């Protein structure tokens, strides 16, 4: 074992938490009524950032017990084991060192007896120099024209991060137009390249193995499209690779000089900070990419050095454990009040759910408690006008993070104050609701009679007691986006430590891949398929009749 393997349900803090939950009503209206200092005591102000956790269903005792739980699971020990390069990914025997990608060489981390910082900086410099030549126009396509369009091709960790960050930092864009192909459904690449010119398009093929079926099927289709205008010897001018399979890349026609390396201690869902970020470097420039990494590093230092009571990722993590394991809340909503964060919740679906969607603990034993929740959401105000009806008046407890910026990158008329009035009002509404007495007063004020009031009252009541965190940053910049992503990276780490699971492997993807490998040749022949269960057989045979 590397990380300690404490079963959280066997700790003293867990037993105390169970007792405290069973004998305490956590009513937000009452909690705030009884202590005018509640906001001041349950919030963290960190330079230009406010993290307000006072609308959580916790009292002082529950809060202290949640910190005790983190300590009794040896969280500090776990933090140092990750940062210093211990092999905490025990099922694959690997370090977990996305943090080293953004430490700017300030700590020398050793892997297999070799310092890694020189390698990290080498690839960062390679991305800087390459991106400068594309952006400046010095790098020409096969007919002598400047590149105008960059198409990233990847799946999972090689797609979601680039998509989310490039959307989030559109205000900081270079002249280049960005595009992201990921589905093996060939309609994805077909629609993306429909209006592009092979003479002026650069493709990034993001695959560590360079044998990923989806990405390489797309890569070959991009090359075939390109070769309607360019020649085979032109591929090296228009295609680059984020990969470690040197021979496979060279066989594809890409130059070895344009291979950008990353390492097995970089998990895909933690990889945008590495070579996988090349499309971000091109989209917003290398200096902005550096600011993004500096924001993550800022959160790293905060997380590693701060006592738990003032440590934002630790508080995010233990509060999530409180709702998942004691309030039995199955989901956690991510609701950012910025159109730029339109793909942020989708990004956290991989980062969170692929990390902690596990049912075997670090001793190899099946768990009998809940682990990772379902992560979901849309930016406000868009999600607000789609599904908040259910958060306010459904039968489900849905804790949520509300995220906002004080300044808008593009400030128009009174849009920003209007946006923020919703940000404040929604968490106020979710926490404190609206009583029967208030509803009756409003129904009488609108001229309703006795029968109408009696029928309508319960439909207009709001129970409240839905808990939230609220984040306010001053402005959305590369740096503050890096801070924010890294907060969730470390929240996920905290929860994996406490749940006694392995956050950095993903054995759950293997079965679907193996079964699809068997089915593919069956779809290409003309035979009636009888080799599976009757449903798989029936679906395949219906498909063959209609394909």
């Amino acid at each position: 074992m590397s990380l300690n393997t404490i079963n959280p349900t066997e700790t003293k803090a867990w037993a105390q938490l169970k007792e405290h939950f069973a004998e305490t009503d956590f009513d937000l209206k009452q909690l705030f009524t009884e202590d005018k200092s509640r906001f001041s005591e349950f919030s963290i102000q960190k330079e230009n950032l406010l993290f307000d956790f006072s609308k959580n269903l916790v009292d002082k005792k529950a809060f202290q017990l949640l910190l005790a739980l983190a300590e009794e699971c040896h969280l500090n020990d776990a933090i140092e084991k990750m940062f210093t390069g211990d092999l905490i990914n025990q099922t694959e025997n690997r370090a977990v060192l996305h943090t080293a990608l953004r430490n700017f060489g300030e700590e020398k981390i050793v892997v297999n007896g070799k310092s890694i910082d020189e390698d990290v900086q080498r690839v960062l410099n390679q991305m800087k120099i390459f991106s400068e030549k594309i952006i400046s126009g010095e790098h020409k396509g096969f007919s002598g024209k400047e590149i105008t369009d960059v198409v990233n091709i990847g799946i999972g960790g090689s797609d979601l991060g680039p998509v989310m960050v490039c959307s989030a930092l559109k205000h900081y864009r270079t002249r280049l137009n960005t595009h992201f192909v990921s589905n093996v459904d060939g309609n994805h690449i077909a629609e993306v390249v429909k209006n592009l010119n092979p003479e002026t398009t650069l493709f990034i093929i993001a695959s560590k193995t360079f044998t990923t079926q989806e990405t390489m099927t797309n890569a070959l289709s991009a090359k075939e499209w390109f070769l309607k205008a360019g020649k085979e010897e032109d591929v090296a001018k228009h295609f680059v690779a984020l990969s470690t399979n040197i021979e496979a890349v060279k066989n594809f026609g890409i130059a070895e000089e344009n291979i950008f390396e990353f390492w097995d201690w970089v998990g895909g869902r933690y990889s945008l900070w590495s070579a996988i970020g090349l499309s971000i470097v091109l989209a917003v420039g290398y200096d902005n990419f550096e600011k993004l990494l500096r924001g993550a590093q800022d959160t790293d230092k905060h997380f590693r050095n701060t006592e738990f009571k003032n440590n934002i990722p630790v508080l995010m993590g233990v509060l999530g454990v409180w709702y998942r394991n004691f309030f039995d809340a199955s989901s956690y909503a991510i609701l950012p009040y910025s159109q730029y964060l339109d793909r942020f919740a989708a990004y956290l679906q991989q980062g969170d759910m692929e990390s902690n969607g596990k049912s075997v603990d670090r001793n190899g034993e099946f768990v009998d408690y809940e682990t990772g929740p379902i992560i979901w959401g849309e930016p406000g105000t868009n999600g607000q006008h789609a599904f908040y009806q259910l958060i306010h008046q459904g039968t489900e407890l849905i804790p949520a993070d509300f995220i906002a910026y004080a300044k808008a990158n593009n400030n128009l008329s009174d849009h920003q104050d209007k946006l923020m009035s919703n940000f404040f009002a929604q968490t106020e509404a979710l926490a404190f609701g609206k009583t029967k007495e208030q509803v009756i007063t409003e129904l009488k004020a609108s001229g309703k009679n006795e029968e109408e009031i009696a029928f309508l009252t319960n439909f207009k009541t709001f129970t409240g007691n839905t808990p939230t965190n609220s984040f306010i940053f001053e402005e959305l910049t590369p740096f503050t986006l890096g801070q924010l992503i890294a907060f969730y990276e470390h929240k996920i780490f905290v929860q994996g430590v406490i749940w006694n699971i392995f956050s950095f492997d993903q054995w759950g993807v293997e079965l679907g891949k193996a079964l699809a490998n068997k089915i593919l040749p069956e779809l290409e022949n003309t035979a009636e398929i009888t080799s599976h269960d009757s449903s798989t057989n029936g679906l395949i045979n219906f498909y063959k009749k209609h394909k």
